[PDB]
């Protein structure tokens, strides 16, 4: 269910994290 995104959202935070970082 959309249990699954939050695990998603995950997803597209580790890239955002590994953008954070990035952008910073």
């Amino acid at each position: 269910n959309l249990v699954s995104d939050i695990i998603g959202s995950k997803k597209h935070m580790e890239k955002l994290i590994s953008i954070i970082k990035k952008c910073r």
